[PDB]
């Protein structure tokens, strides 16, 4: 290889659009570079010391990023397969650890577009990964290339592009709003034909005694700030309502309205998280897959034993979803003693069942007791 | 080592960052620094002796912290394994001084970001643990180094990073309104066209007897202060809503709504803060694992015996959470009618259940008797 | 009026002000339809709660 395409790639290559994310996760959005300005005597757009410069910036994606992460990959992966002591080795390898990495990595796929992680053999001799920041990658194209890719869609976008024009407009109202409510404070009087020659003598006198002296036919107004809360209040909402949707996410405020405990209503509630949920999930067994392959080839190579994953594996991915569990139980209770049901199918359906097969098991040791 | 690098280090090391988290804990807001200003004659930056300067800083991030920490660890941590003469020695260890320095962990790993504690042999020659609080620890990189991280994110930064600004825009709002509130008493006097020409006249003649004595065709206008607790209500009522979401909390507060009492509304209401636990839990059991590995390392040295915690050893995480108890049991009694259920799960599942050993026992011994 | 809260005004003039206006409310009161026909002419489904 050469040094000089090196340093091409590297100077060539930028950071900022993956860094857009992660920046947004922290709550450092583009309103922080909100400045107050004011143009000098020749137009000179200067900063002004007068007023506070107040930037509000909203944790909006973050929110959105870990309610997405944790409904994916919250509950561990589960492997299934017939090839008991591939099983064995995968579980071993994959059940503590490396859910808490694959957490980081949902996370940092949604902040970044894309996360990459490095399969490589420790100097004890054992298979080991590590997270390899996409930031910090340049990609152009063991056996086949060493690295593994999570991509969080096809685009390789962060999530925070479908919405980061409503969180800015968000962030740009409320910080408005509030360099209102910091101008308020600061009363503008209107000296309408001044009774007193010196200009000392007004700012001692009304703010050591009451007064302000007038003469002639004039007075005194004041010029205060308006403060648009309504209007601003107005427009936030709806802008809130959008970012749900645009986002994806799933709003568990509770429901005004006497509806929100069915069935339905809980399905429809989750429906867009649901949809996004399902994509993510596809684009993380992808990498997942090519990560188990990499696996079985060190398991090849280490003398342990040739397998297939991609034929013999089968993963399983478990959903935190709210239920109605007393709907549910009562559903499958008419259900079984209608009899279009089995109870093997119904004690796997119920929600205060963890393992089907040792409740299934400990209701026939019942009944012979019984 | 060299002591001049030790300087550099010291020198270079800033606890601002970590003790930013500790600081609004105690009510010690950046508002704290609010002043009401001025200007003098040639534009001289001044405090004015004048106006009182109220500055509210709000306990929020001490009320979320408080509220994580206590869901988390506020029930103490439970220890399983099939090794006994090992279980033996962690819980002789661990289940009373440490569920209360633990506890004092989570909150400070809240506010700084990280916490670090040390493990080292008593003067008796006992195993002991000190916590090393982070913001007098510095790290760059038994047999590994001897100290133990207990991460609050992956970034490390504290929670208040990502709802600070809020906070400070409701301590912002409160402390305007609490000045409008102040300045309302002050009342300003417009004198147009006074009669008097004695200065002295005016502020003895109105502070003891109730007259202004007012000549020409002139009079006395008022200029009262606005207070704006309307406006400020309005915006301080999103931001409190906006609050609870940033933070990951559960608001309790009493739902004007009838709904709040079910399975599902319940669900919802700790939905956010589940999620947060959850990310923490992994945080934590990850430090913990580590401790319990140097824990092992004094076993296996002090000839009591050689274990592997990583993997005879489990953890067992408890959650204090608001439950719809009087539904659960009809659903369970329901489900085990129904047949969809054995009593043992049932009697686990039961609300009203601490040990589900001793309970399924009694039911025995009771219907032994009956 | 940058550094005192004061303009000083003389004659039998005064200062007005001119801010803008923030049409707020029909906006909102149209994008509520546009909302309504893009879920129609998008053939979508809504699972907004229902009132
Ligand atoms: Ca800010
Ligand atoms: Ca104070
Ligand atoms: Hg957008
Ligand atoms: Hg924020």
């Amino acid at each position: 290889p050469d040094t000089t395409m090196i340093q091409k790639l590297i100077d060539e290559h930028n950071p900022e659009p993956l860094l857009k994310g992660v920046r947004y996760y922290m709550c450092e959005n583009d309103i922080e570079k909100k400045r107050r300005t004011y143009y000098d005597a020749a137009g000179q757009q200067l900063v002004d010391d007068t007023k506070t410069n107040n930037r509000t910036s909203h944790a909006w994606h973050k929110l959105f990023v870990d309610q997405k992460t944790q409904y994916l990959v919250g509950e561990p992966v589960t492997f299934t397969s017939d090839n008991k002591t591939l099983l064995e080795y995968v579980n071993e390898l994959a059940d503590d650890d490396f859910d808490d990495i694959l957490n980081e990595t949902v996370k940092n796929m949604s902040n970044k577009g894309i996360e990459y992680w490095h399969p490589f053999v420790d100097e004890e001799g054992e298979f080991d990964y590590v997270i390899f920041p996409a930031e910090e990658m340049i990609v152009v194209y063991w056996g086949r290339v060493p690295i593994i890719p999570f991509k969080n869609n096809e685009e390789m976008v962060s999530d925070l592009k479908f919405y980061k024009d409503l969180i800015d407009n968000y962030d740009s109202i409320t910080s408005s709003t509030m360099d209102s409510f910091s101008d308020f404070q600061q009363i503008v009087y209107v000296l309408k034909n001044y009774d007193g020659e010196n200009p000392k003598e007004f700012t001692a006198n009304l703010r050591y005694h009451s007064v302000i002296k007038v003469s002639g036919d004039g007075g005194v107004d004041t010029l205060r700030a308006e403060i648009p809360v309504d209007s601003a209040a107005k427009e936030l909402e709806r802008i809130q309502d959008e970012l749900y949707k645009s986002a994806q996410a799933v709003d568990n405020s509770p429901e005004t309205i006497g509806g929100g405990a069915t069935g339905p209503a809980l399905e429809k509630l989750y429906a867009l998280l649901d949809l996004k949920a399902n994509m993510a999930e596809r684009k993380i067994r992808a990498g997942l897959r090519l990560f188990f392959w990499f696996f079985a080839e060190y398991l090849r190579n280490t003398g342990k034993g040739d397998f297939n994953p991609d034929k013999e594996l089968t993963m399983t991915f478990t959903r935190t979803r709210i239920q109605n569990d007393s709907e549910i139980v009562q559903s499958l209770v008419q259900g079984v003693t209608g009899g279009i049901m089995s109870k093997e199918t119904a004690v796997a359906r119920n929600p205060f069942v963890q393992d089907p097969e040792e409740e299934l098991a400990r209701i026939e040791e019942e009944m012979n007791q019984y």
